[PDB]
């Protein structure tokens, strides 16, 4: 009767750079779970002896469609936690591979699918170094990219408009010594671009610029009904999470957790054959 679908993200990055709240904001899809970061380190250990413990999972039912959607997010510790940021890629890159091998010794005997689909890659503001574009490269021959630009509230608008058209022309262009060829980049569609209230820059394929808080408005929260809306309070002024002028947070969380939900599963039996031959 119910046909279920299964998703399942990576999110890399440097430490320190909002990832783990970053997870928390999507999947808090409203009408389910609501979850939260406090903030502490991703520890390297920690996904080393408990991934599993690092994954978050969101579920619900496509009525109409008679589907059911298994949604997770695997959380990385930043690659910047040891002194060798290598070793994070290969870390990573094993944790891909090990889901590819999962699959396959079930398909052998034989289905919860642990397959990764998609890799959202955080990008530190104001500057993309060489390593980041590196690690983007490798990464990327598993598994397609999505870059985000996090702690967007670093960057005045004109700032940003320069670093969104840099970052652009930096991954199509990266100019670091042994990456020869593209770095794979996950394209969406333009229809599903526009149903998720992607803005059309002049820049093609820019990243997405967020903000993202484990804290929220004590005004709202304390509404009947209570309204949970994640906030950044500076002496001088408060940067809204889901202010669409402030944050591209909600039109990311519309494009991968609704808008793009067919394009990343129709893409999957081709990227898992092309990791067969090994
Ligand atoms: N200025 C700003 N700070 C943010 C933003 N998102 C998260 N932070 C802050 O960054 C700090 C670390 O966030 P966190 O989510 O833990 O990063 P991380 O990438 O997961 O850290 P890691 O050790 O696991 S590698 C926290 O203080 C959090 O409040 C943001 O959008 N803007
Ligand atoms: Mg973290």
């Amino acid at each position: 009767i119910w046909k279920k679908k299964y998703i399942k993200l990576i999110v890399v990055g440097d430490s320190g750079l909002g990832k783990t709240t970053l997870i928390k904001s999507l999947i808090s899809i409203p009408g389910e779970r609501l979850q939260v970061h406090d903030g502490s380190y991703t520890p390297t250990e920690q996904f080393r002896r408990d991934p599993e413990s690092l994954s978050s999972t969101v579920s619900w039912r496509d009525e109409e469609d008679r589907v059911i959607w298994v949604y997770k997010i695997q959380d990385t510790p930043g690659y910047g936690d040891e002194l060798d940021v290598f070793r994070n890629l290969k870390m990573v890159q094993d944790y891909i591979e090990s889901q590819n091998r999962k699959w396959l010794e079930l398909e052998q005997a034989r289905i919860e699918d642990p397959r990764v689909d998609l890799c959202i890659f955080c990008i530190p503001p104001h500057r993309l170094r060489p390593i980041d574009l590196k690690y983007m490269f490798e990464l990327g021959k598993h598994v397609p990219v999505v870059p985000v630009v996090t702690k967007a509230d670093t960057m005045t608008i004109r700032e940003a408009n320069t670093y969104r058209t840099e970052v652009a022309n930096r991954i199509a262009n990266p100019m670091v010594p042994g990456i020869h060829d593209k770095i794979n980049i996950f394209k969406f569609e333009r229809d599903t671009l526009e149903r998720a209230g992607v803005q059309d820059h002049a820049t093609p394929h820019p990243p997405f610029l967020v903000i993202a808080s484990n804290d929220i408005s004590e005004e709202l929260a304390a509404a009947e009904p209570p309204l949970f809306w994640p906030e950044r309070r500076y002496p001088w002024g408060t940067a809204e999470a889901f202010n669409k002028e402030h944050s591209d947070l909600l039109a990311v969380r519309a494009l991968l957790m609704k808008e793009a939900l067919e394009e990343i599963s129709k893409t999957k039996r081709a990227r898992y054959e092309a990791w067969r031959r090994t």
